[PDB]
């Protein structure tokens, strides 16, 4: 089984050098590509050759491949698009690129455990401890740290500081992993409009091989009509097929 990086990126704070001489976008790629087999970096294309000058030095023989977005459509749609570019049977690490992971063993332990429940066909995600409620997060239910009893993505104040008190609730770090097919069966179960409208605008996909680096990208065209939508509130709001694994690893957004 093939596993494949979808970093997604779509003068933007991610690409900043700051970090030690680092940007995060940069720490996200090194930090996935020893556990994966191909990346595919999906990004705004105004910041293509921003994103390729920063991994220049850590493409060593790695077998990497863009998506440049016209128009962002939110990440539902980044990653149906993305599962639409894959074999049915390989394997997703979806990781946004904003993301600062310091325990880098603690990140690697997640990451295999993630892949095993993946070969089971289930939707994996990823749990960060409480310690600030604030309300532009996901929320996962989970009492025992495996078995999610909901997703409530973005809740109000009351209900952010109500589920403090309760306990067995995680923080969602907005990581994903899942086998394309499985993702893309659960897609046409829970939102089918949105499946539906990601098939017809990969139908007007198209490749950049100047470059040297091979790339896709969308027409602003085929990505208007599309429904702007988040995965939290697309599927991981309505699956039934959710279990969590723990992140205790200095998670940073």
């Amino acid at each position: 089984l093939k596993i494949k990086n979808i970093l997604l990126s779509g003068y933007p704070k991610q690409f900043l050098k700051l970090f030690d001489h680092k940007s995060l976008f940069e720490l996200s790629f090194k930090r996935n590509a020893s556990l994966v087999d191909e990346t595919l970096i999906v990004c705004n294309e105004k910041h293509y050759f921003l994103a390729l000058e920063e991994i220049k030095n850590e493409i060593k023989n790695k077998s990497v491949g863009f998506l440049l977005e016209s128009l962002s459509k939110n990440t539902a749609n980044a990653i149906a698009l993305s599962a639409l570019m894959s074999d049915k049977e390989d394997l997703l690490i979806v990781t946004p690129s904003d993301h600062l992971i310091k325990d880098l063993q603690a990140y690697e332990n997640a990451i295999k455990k993630a892949i095993d429940l993946a070969q089971k066909g289930f939707l994996v995600t990823f749990g960060v401890s409480i310690d600030k409620p604030n309300t532009e997060f996901g929320y996962i239910e989970s009492p025992n740290g495996l078995d999610v009893k909901r997703f409530i993505e973005k809740p109000s104040l009351d209900k952010a500081i109500e589920f403090q008190k309760s306990g067995g609730f995680y923080f969602n770090s907005g990581m994903f992993v899942f086998q394309a097919g499985v993702f893309l069966d659960e897609l046409k179960k829970h939102a089918p409009t949105i499946l539906k409208g990601c098939e017809r605008a990969f139908e007007s996909l198209e490749n950049a091989y100047f470059f040297e680096k091979k790339i896709a990208r969308l027409s602003e065209k085929s990505m208007q009509d599309l429904e702007d939508m988040s995965i939290d509130i697309a599927l991981m709001q309505q699956s039934h097929k959710i279990k969590m694994v723990e992140l205790n690893a200095k998670w940073s957004d």
